[PDB]
C-alpha cells in the first residue's frame, strides 16, 4: 500500500545504522551528511555508520525557545555518500496524523515496520527524567530498541521514535525549520 510504499523508500535510501557507545539506533538522513539521532544516544566524536568508524564534524542537541530538550540531535558526518534531500518531505509546523508507520531497522530489529495508527501532537513529555518538548504519541506499545525510528504517512517525514511507557510510544517532532542551514 501507498503508506508502506513511502516507508520503504526512507528506510531505502535515507536511514543507516548508528551506533554509540549507548547501542545500535536507526538513524534518518536528512541532506548532504547531515543526519538525525535521538538525543539520548550521547553522540560522541566518532559514531559507527553502518559498522564504518565515521568522525563527527558536529553534533548539535536541539533545544527549544525555551532552554528545553527536544530529544533531536543532529549530525554532521564525514563520509563520502550524500544522502538524498528529503527535507521537502518535512512537516513545516506539529500537527496530527492517520495511520502512520514506525520503520525501524537495527541487527536487534531488521526491517521492522509498525502500523502505529493515529498520532497527536503534545507541547510536553517527561522523558526519564528530561522535560522534552513537541512530542508525538501513538497507542501502540513500543519497546527499547525502536530508538530513531523513523514516523512516516504518505509524503511526510514526521519524527523519530525516542521512547515508550509500554502501552503508548514517543516520536522527536521534525520540523523542516531545523534543518535551515542558515549558520
Amino acid at each position: 500500500g501507498p503508506g508502506f510504499d513511502f516507508a520503504q523508500a526512507i528506510m531505502k535510501k535515507n536511514t543507516v545504522i548508528a551506533r554509540t557507545e549507548k547501542g545500535e539506533f536507526t538513524m534518518l538522513g536528512v541532506y548532504d551528511r547531515v543526519a538525525v539521532i535521538p538525543t539520548h544516544a550521547s553522540v560522541g566524536e566518532t559514531i559507527y555508520i553502518n559498522d564504518v568508524e565515521t568522525k563527527v564534524l558536529d553534533a548539535c542537541a536541539l533545544r527549544d525557545l525555551t532552554d528545553t530538550n527536544l530529544e533531536i540531535t543532529i549530525v554532521k558526518l564525514d563520509r563520502n555518500q550524500k544522502f538524498r534531500d528529503i527535507r521537502h518531505f518535512l512537516p513545516r509546523y506539529e500537527d496530527d496524523y492517520n495511520d502512520a508507520v514506525l520503520s525501524v531497522h537495527t541487527s536487534k530489529f531488521p526491517n521492522m515496520y509498525i502500523p502505529v495508527g493515529q498520532v497527536t501532537n503534545y507541547g510536553f513529555l517527561n522523558l526519564g527524567g528530561t522535560p522534552t518538548h513537541r512530542i508525538l504519541m501513538y497507542n501502540f506499545p513500543t519497546r527499547a530498541g525502536q530508538a530513531g525510528g523513523v514516523v512516516t504517512t504518505t509524503g511526510k517525514v514526521i519524527g523519530i521514535h525516542v521512547g515508550g511507557n509500554g502501552a503508548q510510544g514517543f516520536a522527536a517532532m521534525l520540523l523542516h525549520s531545523y534543518f535551515s542551514d542558515t549558520q
